[PDB]
């Protein structure tokens, strides 16, 4: 009763079926009628009828996306389905929106196709609709023609998307029930009084993209005639007093109207990107119509030609007493002075200041401890020297800073600067920072243990992309209370003969946690060992562990509490016994992925009771041992893909705590009776074995019967487990055989 080719879940009760990436021309008919969500997206379905969804009356939700990877669907195909609540119909080369659909529908998502018209004949019938997407349809058909009073009867759509498409102007006749109105580069050059009549329920509305200021844009932009901005009349968005989401981004407004949010009390997200408002910057009327304001963003409002000395910030910013976060990126200036940032020192919530890619030279670092509740400073991509259609294409919503380093206090982001060296004044007057970021600043920093005296509280630091020197003993100990230390990508710039590398640093410290030092290229240690008594997670990827491999046998024996280690891309051939058996006895991960192993010494896990992950992948492993179980007791994932083993031992199923083996793209040509016959029950979930050269011959028969018989062990990508043999059966899934 195993699933084919759908990977079947239940989730909550109701059946769900991931039929995604499969490769398949057509509509499975063994899918289980039972299953209520069904995702046959990526595949090369290139027609739908009344007949494909057979026996499926259950199906809540179809997913249809980019097939085939146009679709050729029937007048009424859908319409057998009475449960049908989620449709999604995304780039498929629809001519036209399909006739035909179910009533029982609510979302209904027809972005990225050839949809010119918007008819009575396919939306009007749909009166339980919720959700209607309709982006990227008639972007670059001279105009889409949207029938007079199409959306008239949806009198329960709560978001209609009307983005990426030729509208020249909003459609009327809109339902008074829209929560959600986007028009997103929609070439509307002018909107009217009577453009939002009856909207009340209005919480959202996108007006951006329309008359851009072309800003390296991933969609193409044309820019309005003569440099004209959006014209929004005075009494606009009067009536729209539940506004919540205002974007206005890329619409080259130089003149922001006070009275647009004078019946506005509730705005709370205002996006003014990629505009010409550095005169509304500096005197802004409305900046006071704007009390509830939680998320302002002016970035990218610079003037052309002009790098001014300071960055003019209105007295009106200390009126938006709800602020949380602001962004000001690519404004544009050299220097930032205590007293330009003023008017937000009384801000009670305002928690991020973004001033990213401004260029600024100079910033006078005392002016962040006037501020009371400043939890993220961004400063990257500035000056400061020594001492998808379903996205936000206009916003930076991804964290600023890596939630595991704000987490632990204030966070300063000085990354991506001119900060070739520490300088002696260079943390001093700053506030007391938990979170800092030094990375890709070509920093070549001798460290000596006095360089971030100023702000002694650093618990995650990332000095990552640099040229630093910590081969001092007292390198970075001032930072007593270091939890995470980050060297990634670092290039030692004064390399001593009988010195470097030298990490005697870190026996020093009482609570790191986690330490990084990946792709530093450490092929030589210098007091060899590494010691540590609170170090939990090494990661010493890229380095070179086969050239200091009998000076470094015990090189990580010291580090008696860590947990995981770290040992991928550092061209292993053969890790020696002596070296193996001196890893940490307590690690529960070990990953030595990515190497050129030709032979591990499985009898050597004997001395590791805790290890629970064995992550030997990428390597070029041929053999396995038949008495796994006789060394380990506690082993719950192995990893072996991309290897060379050809054949799976006697009994190697007969380890009790394994649930996960992943053997796939390995040379296994069979799987005998032999390594299945087990006396004593398994407890394996997972079994991945796609990318094999299977011989689909009587030999496959005995593997088969097994798979039959053990339901509970899952098998995934069962389309990618293909027989090389014979030519009759080559291309084919071992599960469909003789
Ligand atoms: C102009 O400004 C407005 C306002 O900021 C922007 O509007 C946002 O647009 C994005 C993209 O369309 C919306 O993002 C999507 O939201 C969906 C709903 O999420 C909410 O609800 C769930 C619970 O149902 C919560 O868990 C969640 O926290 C939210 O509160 C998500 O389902 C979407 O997620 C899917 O897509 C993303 C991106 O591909 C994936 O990363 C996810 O894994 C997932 O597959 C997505 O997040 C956003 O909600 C809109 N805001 C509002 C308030 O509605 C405009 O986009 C902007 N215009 C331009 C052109 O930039
Ligand atoms: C230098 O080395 C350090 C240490 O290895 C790296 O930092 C770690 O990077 C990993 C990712 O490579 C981080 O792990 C990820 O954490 C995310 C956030 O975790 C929170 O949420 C989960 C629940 O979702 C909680 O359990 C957890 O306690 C946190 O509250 C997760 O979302 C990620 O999960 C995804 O990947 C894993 C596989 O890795 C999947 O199993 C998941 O299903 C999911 O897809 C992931 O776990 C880790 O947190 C970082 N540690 C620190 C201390 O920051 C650096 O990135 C590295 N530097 C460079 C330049 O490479
Ligand atoms: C410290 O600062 C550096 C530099 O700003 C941070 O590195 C940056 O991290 C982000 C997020 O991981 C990267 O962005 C992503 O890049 C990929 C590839 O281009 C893209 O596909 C994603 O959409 C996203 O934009 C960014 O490239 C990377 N920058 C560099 C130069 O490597 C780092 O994360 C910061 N560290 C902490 C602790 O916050
Ligand atoms: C649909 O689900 C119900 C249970 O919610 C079940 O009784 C019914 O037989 C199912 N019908 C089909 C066609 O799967
Ligand atoms: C600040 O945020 C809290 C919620 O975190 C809220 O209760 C409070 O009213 C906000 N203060 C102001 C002045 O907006
Ligand atoms: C805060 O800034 C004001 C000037 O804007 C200054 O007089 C005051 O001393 C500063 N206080 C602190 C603690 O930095
Ligand atoms: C190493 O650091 C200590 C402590 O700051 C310092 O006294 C010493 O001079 C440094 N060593 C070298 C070689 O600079
Ligand atoms: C091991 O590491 C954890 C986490 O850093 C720490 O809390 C614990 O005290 C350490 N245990 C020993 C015995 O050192
Ligand atoms: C494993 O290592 C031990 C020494 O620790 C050695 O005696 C044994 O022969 C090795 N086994 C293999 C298969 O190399």
């Amino acid at each position: 009763s195993r699933s084919y080719p759908c990977d079947e879940k239940k989730q909550n009760d109701s059946v769900i079926a991931e039929c995604s990436n499969r490769r398949l021309q057509e509509v499975p008919q063994t899918v289980g009628k039972y299953v209520t969500e069904l995702d046959l997206s990526d595949n090369f379905i290139t027609h739908i009828t009344n007949e494909s969804f057979q026996g499926l009356q259950n199906l809540t939700k179809i997913n249809l996306n980019h097939n085939p990877n146009g679709l050729n669907i029937t007048d009424g195909a859908f319409l057998n389905l009475k449960n049908l609540r989620e449709l999604l119909l995304e780039d498929n080369q629809l001519p036209q929106i399909p006739s035909g659909l179910p009533e029982s529908l609510t979302e209904l998502s027809l972005i990225q196709n050839n949809i010119y018209n918007i008819t009575k004949e396919g939306i009007s019938r749909l009166i339980n609709l919720k959700n209607l997407y309709l982006a990227w349809n008639c972007y670059f058909c001279e105009k889409t023609n949207i029938e007079d009073g199409v959306f008239e009867t949806l009198t329960n759509l709560e978001l209609l998307s009307l983005s990426f498409n030729s509208l020249s102007h909003v459609p009327p006749k809109l339902p008074s029930s829209l929560r959600k109105l986007f028009l997103s580069n929609t070439q509307i050059k002018y909107i009217s009084e009577e453009d939002f009549k009856g909207l009340i329920n209005l919480t959202l509305l996108d007006l951006s993209g329309n008359c851009p200021r072309c800003f390296n844009a991933p969609f193409p932009c044309v820019p309005c005639d003569g440099g004209a901005s959006i014209n929004i009349d005075r009494f606009a968005f009067q009536n729209l007093t539940q506004l919540r989401y205002l974007n206005l981004s890329s619409t080259s407004l130089r003149k922001i109207n006070a009275a647009w949010f004078k019946n506005m009390p509730h705005l709370k997200v205002l996006d003014l990107e990629f505009n010409y408002l550095v005169g509304e910057i500096a005197s802004g009327a409305f900046l006071t119509m704007l009390p509830r304001l939680e998320i302002l963003d002016l970035s990218f409002n610079y003037i052309k030609g002009s790098y001014p000395q300071h960055i003019n910030i209105s007295r009106n910013f200390s009126k938006l007493l709800s602020l949380r976060a602001l962004h000001l990126r690519g404004y544009v200036f050299q220097e930032l002075r205590e007293d330009d940032f003023q008017p937000l020192m009384q801000l009670p919530n305002l928690s991020t200041i973004n001033l990213g890619i401004n260029f600024i030279k100079q910033i006078d670092f005392k002016l962040f401890q006037n501020f009371s509740n400043l939890e993220i400073i961004y400063l990257s991509e500035n000056r400061i020297s020594p001492l998808d259609p379903h996205s936000n294409f206009y916003h930076f919503t991804r964290p600023l800073i890596k939630p595991q380093c704000a987490a632990y206090g204030k966070a300063l982001d000085l990354s991506l600067n001119s900060i070739f060296f520490i300088g002696p004044n260079q943390f001093e007057n700053l506030p007391d920072i938990a979170c800092l970021n030094l990375s890709a600043n070509s920093n070549a920093q001798v460290l000596s243990g006095t360089e971030f005296s100023a702000i002694p509280h650093v618990k995650y630091l990332d000095l990552t992309n640099n040229r630093l020197d910590f081969d001092n003993a007292s390198a970075l100990t001032e930072l007593s209370d270091l939890e995470v230390l980050d060297l990634s990508y670092n290039s030692h710039y004064f390399r001593i003969a009988g010195v470097t590398h030298h990490l005697e640093f870190i026996q020093n410290f009482t609570n790191l946690k986690v330490l990084n030092l990946s792709h530093n290229n450490i092929y030589t240690l210098t007091k060899y060992n590494l010691e540590s008594k609170s170090l939990v997670e090494l990661v010493f990827s890229g380095n070179r562990l086969d050239i200091l491999w009998n000076r470094y046998i015990s090189i990580f024996k010291g580090l008696k509490n860590l947990t995981r280690l770290d040992l991928s891309l550092n061209r292993l051939k053969h890790i020696p016994n002596e070296a193996f058996l001196n890893l940490p006895a307590s690690l529960t991960e070990l990953h030595i992925n990515d190497n050129m192993l030709k032979f591990f010494n499985w009898t050597l896990l004997q001395q590791f009771p805790r290890l629970e992950l064995l992550d030997l992948r990428g390597n070029k492993l041929l053999f396995l041992t038949d008495s796994l179980s006789d060394f380990t007791s506690s082993l719950r994932t192995l990893l072996l893909s991309h290897n060379r083993i050809s054949h799976l031992p006697s009994g190697f199923l007969s380890v009790s705590s394994l649930k996960h083996l992943d053997l796939s793209s390995n040379l296994l040509k069979t799987i005998n009776k032999s390594a299945l016959e087990t006396k004593t029950t398994t407890k394996l979930s997972m079994l991945e074995l796609h990318g094999n050269p299977f011989e689909c011959t009587c030999d496959i028969g005995d593997f088969r019967r097994w798979m039959d018989e053990h339901l509970n062990v899952k098998i995934p990508r069962l389309v990618d487990v293909i027989c090389a043999s014979p030519g009759d059966q080559r291309g084919k899934s071992i599960v469909s055989l003789e």
